[PDB]
């Protein structure tokens, strides 16, 4: 077999059997062999084991003659930003993201923060690590501490016109991850009144692991919004490359609708731009992009696909329904900070509440959200669905899984390549009843 910690887009594993200091050091040696010339940026999240894993990575890199730029405790997006800004050969973020206490991981990038993924160097690194029985060498290169965040903060602030911002009251919930540090550094330069929830970085996670998708964690943000009369609420995962929105009623906003909303915000700044989107849920995004004067560009779902498509198209923005938002000016990388700044500016400038903005689109394009189905046989399950609907002659698209467009409703079905699991998304043209009946019908077919 192979080292299980090496996944499609990153390294994720239980410490210490799937990921540990020796493996981290070997990853550093292997990465040094995979990159073009130059220094390597390292950062880490709040997990208790992250600093030691970073130090082991640093040791391997420096034994291989790589200068290391240690940006310290940070969010994943800061490694992306600094790798590109400092014209480094590459970068690694040590993070467990939203995973349990006994897990950690790494996200690896090369020049311009371009992703290193399974088929673009990550499995090459795996195989090198797997065969590496050499004793650790000693450092032949330096480590420099560079914790200044000024360039990163200035970049974030460049997305909004501060003179147009209103003193919105915003709940912010770092979930005891790292987001609060950035909020606090931005705050003196913004007019917002922040209501801080679970704010202090704490890798023991007294309030639960940082994952706003869990209803219990969701409710802490919702309650704070409602109890404080906030304009809206924002929560992040631990490494803050995903953000999650709550309107003034406390309602958690489905991520699909943020793609169209952020496209509107960006296209006001970059008229006529292209916007890349994924194939799961599409109709609202296409309409909002076109009405804002942009050009929507369909792309397969997945980190590397979206970024590569954006690069090839000079797209200003790319978004997935699953809370990943990518920005051309940000080295084509994802940020959990840029999106809420843009939304706060949109609310400030338009006089419309986030709730009103979202509700209107929800009524036009109701969606199921992504529903997962563990199945005995993915191929047989997809076949039951296709067979059932064949007589209706839907328009089919195989860009990513199977999309079927029936006119007034559509679905996308994607199959996992790591386990037998199907993922379903359904939307309709303004018809909640049709949404429910078709969703339940497909659910029955997938299960039976
Ligand atoms: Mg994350």
């Amino acid at each position: 077999m192979t080292l299980p910690a090496f996944k499609a887009y990153d390294i994720r594993g239980r410490v210490p059997d799937e990921l540990n200091e020796d493996l981290a050091r070997r990853i550093g040696v292997a990465l040094a062999a995979q990159l073009d010339q130059g220094p390597v940026v390292l950062g880490h999240d709040v997990r208790l084991a992250s600093p030691a894993l970073q130090e082991a990575l640093s040791a391997g890199l420096r034994a291989s003659g790589r200068d290391v730029i240690d940006i310290g405790l940070c969010g994943t997006e800061e490694v992306y930003f600094q790798t590109d800004y400092l014209k480094a050969a590459g970068g690694v973020m040590v993070t467990a993201s939203h995973n349990p206490m006994d897990y950690n991981g790494m996200k690896l990038v090369r020049e311009q923060a371009r992703p290193i993924s399974s088929d673009t160097g990550l499995f090459a690194i795996r195989d090198t690590v797997a065969a590496d029985t050499a004793a650790p060498g000693e450092p032949t290169a330096s480590e420099q501490s560079r914790t200044d965040k000024t360039a990163y903060l200035e970049h974030l602030l460049s997305y909004v016109d501060r003179s147009t911002l209103k003193p919105l009251k915003l709940v912010v919930n770092a979930g005891n991850g790292g987001a609060g540090l950035i909020v606090d550094l931005l705050a003196p330069h913004l007019p917002f009144e922040f209501v801080r929830v679970f704010h202090e970085p704490d890798g023991n996670f007294p309030n639960g692991i940082p994952n706003p998708l869990l209803p219990e964690n969701r409710d802490a943000t919702a309650k704070a919004v409602k109890d404080n009369g906030a304009d809206f609420g924002i929560a992040w995962d631990g490494d803050f490359d995903r953000c999650f929105f709550f309107d003034h009623t406390g309602r958690f906003i489905e991520g699909y609708y943020l793609v169209g909303l952020l496209a509107q915000a960006i296209l006001a700044k970059q008229p006529g731009g292209k916007v890349v989107h994924d194939p799961r849920l599409t109709w609202n995004t296409v309409e909002q992009v076109e009405e804002a004067g942009g050009i929507p560009v369909l792309c397969k779902s997945g980190h590397a696909f979206i970024k590569e498509k954006m690069r090839s198209e000079n797209a200003v923005y790319g978004g997935e329904m699953s809370a990943h938002h990518y920005f051309r000016e940000f080295a084509y990388a994802d940020s959990g900070m840029i999106p809420w700044l843009l939304i706060a500016e949109l609310v400030s400038q338009s006089g419309r509440s986030l709730a009103d903005l979202v509700e209107a689109r929800m009524q036009k394009f109701p969606c199921s959200g992504e529903i997962n189905f563990k199945v005995a046989d993915a191929k047989a399950s997809v076949a039951r669905v296709m067979e059932h609907y064949a007589s209706l002659s839907p328009e089919l698209d195989y860009t990513d899984g199977i999309s079927a467009d029936f006119g007034q409703w559509r679905f996308n079905l994607r199959s996992s390549n790591t386990e037998p699991l199907l993922r379903l998304n359904v939307e309709t043209r303004g018809d909640a009843a049709l949404l429910e009946t078709r969703t339940q019908e497909i659910s029955n077919l997938l299960r039976g």
